[PDB]
């Protein structure tokens, strides 16, 4: 086939936030929908270390933005999760769902609201995202805000 | 009639929050404006105030307030590339596509100053990217013009 090889080269590349790498290999033939071991993607891979341009580009590219992984999260999981609202914007600009569950039943809301992103709430809020959603467990947004002590977050949220 | 509304305009233009509360239990008009028609929530939001400008709002400030200009505060905060003011203010229902005087919104402001991330919101929100004021010229336009490759692209694949 050639490869891949490309695409362990691609998810790599796009790890690193290395764009004109990607480009090339994507020029080479690399899928840009290849997966690790994890089931993540190179839009997973530079969506959780907020690489906006990579990111971008990959959607440009035919990337799927709605991919899961081996948890079922897709990559506006793991922006919404590291605090990359730039990214976060990119994602629902290209039609990522914004109220997608992960194998744990969690909205990016979830994720946002536990590592304390307020910024990437508001995005998401915005973006139409349920903040009445709760995971396997019956927890919502603003219980895990709540837990961790997010306040600004948790303020955010009850005006809501 | 007041001077508290002189107060409390210069409070929230520097982002006391604590000064600003404090007036407006006083008897601050929240929707006080100035010679220029700028209300407290214009001077909040341009300067990047986040705690005042959710404050006021609260308080009853008009959120599509026009100036002399015709500009709103999302029109400042677009301007000035207060994304997290931007993300208050649609988020208590600011009109995304508000036209000023020359017929602009505030996403022609913020591709013309080259704000990426406040033209992502405003998209998002639901700006018409393709919106021409009086002289008939886009937000795209602008960013060419001033040589926002960032902002240009952004907009081009919209």
């Amino acid at each position: 086939w050639g490869s891949s090889e490309l695409g362990k080269r691609l998810i790599e590349a796009a790890e690193n936030g290395n764009k004109d790498r990607v480009k090339d290999l994507i020029e080479n033939g690399a899928d840009v929908n290849a997966s690790d071991s994890d089931g993540r993607t190179p839009l997973h891979h530079a969506a959780e270390n907020g690489h906006a341009e990579v990111v971008a580009l990959l959607i440009e590219k035919g990337a799927d933005v709605n991919a899961k992984d081996s948890d079922g999260r897709t990559p506006l999981h793991h922006a919404a999760e590291n605090g990359h609202d730039e990214v976060v914007l990119i994602l629902l600009l290209k039609g990522a769902d914004v109220n997608a569950k992960d194998s744990d039943g969690r909205t990016p809301l979830h994720h946002a609201a536990e590592n304390g992103h307020k910024r990437v709430v508001l995005v998401l809020i915005l973006a139409g995202a349920d903040v009445n959603t709760s995971d396997s467990d019956g927890r919502t947004p603003l219980d895990l805000a709540r837990e961790h002590g997010n306040e600004e977050v948790v303020k955010a949220l009850e005006k809501q």
